[PDB]
């Protein structure tokens, strides 16, 4: 799958995108890769932030579905017109499929001024598709119409410009070290998993594990942060804060309201502890654990126009909707979305940022009892 290695690009904090073509003749677009949504939606009018947009009028193969979509979210939205057309991935499998496309005709706070992408590829399942679950997501159409195996894998690197690989239809062993360990996909809507234990340097919050997954935990390449429920977030930073004394810095920093700054290269990684999540394993009472470094959750902030220093944002935050294993998590690992077997694979990424000290790890088996009690119902 060397064809596909390095087929993702991005800017720090602006997500990862892949090149796609739509219509006949093919229109090239850059498309955000999003495992936390299930719509394929592309800019189709000259919004000023956009380099490119889908021009349905230039496509023999376009077909109007004569139905609209309206996708609200916090302080923004997009809406568009549904049709279908022929879609392909130049640096992906050598196939063309007819997929649903939401032609985005209006949006607020969706596209990013200065970004190099023009749409979004929702890689999650039908259940959370808009307007409803009869709108077949792209990957379901791909698997259904070709001989591409029902899985994909992501290696998100990054360290302005980020980069990565999306392997469609398989796994590439050059992208990771050691062994893949798999957690079950609890239900096919989001890529929902179950966290059964969290340790913040070697010490668990010793809280009810039902709290780590209230009301969801998910794997989501379209979120930057590790995002933890309040109740867990509280305990979480309470522990990282106390871990990171002999260090010294504010109160709003931890609430992601104010960035922290050191002088070029003076960042003390090591007063911050590693963070380990234990995921339900494939076998009864068996777990495994993934361990991320401060460099994963302390991410460089790009355009600090009022500074020329070494400034980071704390990449953890609270949620009403559950745990979100965003890019902070994913960038330390090769992640296999093994849809065929309803499970997600984690291995140490061949491209993650380590040092000669500590390193992102994937380790098991551990013995963990009553893991199924950690799921919220
Ligand atoms: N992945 C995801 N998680 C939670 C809510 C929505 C969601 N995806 C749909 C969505 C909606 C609005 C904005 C974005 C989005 C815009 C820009 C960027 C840059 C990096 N990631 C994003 C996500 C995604």
């Amino acid at each position: 799958f060397v064809e596909m290695v390095d087929n993702l690009r991005g800017k720090s904090g602006q997500g990862y995108y892949v090149e796609m073509t739509v219509g006949s003749p093919p229109q090239t677009l850059n498309i955000l890769v999003d495992t936390g949504s299930s719509n394929f939606a592309v800019g189709a009018a000259p919004h000023p932030f956009l380099h490119r947009y889908y021009q349905r009028q230039l496509s023999s193969t376009y077909r109007d579905l004569r139905k609209g979509v309206y996708v609200p979210y916090t302080q923004g939205k997009w809406e568009g017109e549904l049709g279908t057309d022929l879609v392909s991935i130049p640096h992906g499998p050598n196939v063309t499929v007819r997929a649903n496309i939401a032609a985005i005709t209006e949006s607020d706070k969706f596209f990013i001024n200065g970004s190099n992408w023009e749409g979004i590829l929702g890689l999650a399942y039908a259940e959370i598709a808009r307007p409803d679950d009869s709108l077949e997501p792209f990957f379901d159409s791909l698997v259904k119409q070709t001989h591409v195996p029902n899985l994909f894998s992501l290696q998100l690197c990054g360290a302005a410009s980020v980069g990565g690989s999306m392997i469609i239809g398989g796994i590439d062993h050059s992208l990771y070290t050691g062994s893949l360990w798999y957690t079950p996909i609890r239900r096919e809507w989001y890529y929902e998993v179950i966290i059964v234990r969290v340790e913040i340097n070697g010490q668990d919050l010793k809280m009810d594990c039902k709290e780590y997954n209230y009301d969801k935990s998910i794997v989501d390449s379209g979120t930057t942060n590790l995002r933890l429920p309040k109740k867990v977030f509280e305990a979480a930073v309470k522990s990282i804060k106390a871990a990171s004394s002999t260090e010294k810095f504010p109160d709003g920093f931890w609430l992601g309201e104010q960035l922290v700054c050191w002088q070029a290269g003076t960042t003390p990684w090591n007063i911050f502890p590693v963070i380990s999540l234990y995921l339900m394993g494939e076998v009864t009472n068996q777990s495994f654990r993934i361990t991320i470094l401060p460099q994963q959750y302390l991410r460089p902030v790009e355009d600090v126009a009022t500074s020329q220093d070494d400034c980071y944002k704390f990449a953890i935050s609270q949620s009403s909707t559950g745990t979100v294993m965003g890019a902070v998590i994913m960038e330390g690992f090769y992640v296999v979305f093994d849809r065929a077997r309803k499970r997600i694979g984690f291995a140490v990424s061949a491209c993650h940022v380590h040092d000669e000290f500590r390193t992102a790890a994937v380790e098991g088996p551990f013995v963990t009892l009553d893991m199924e009690d950690c799921g919220y119902n």
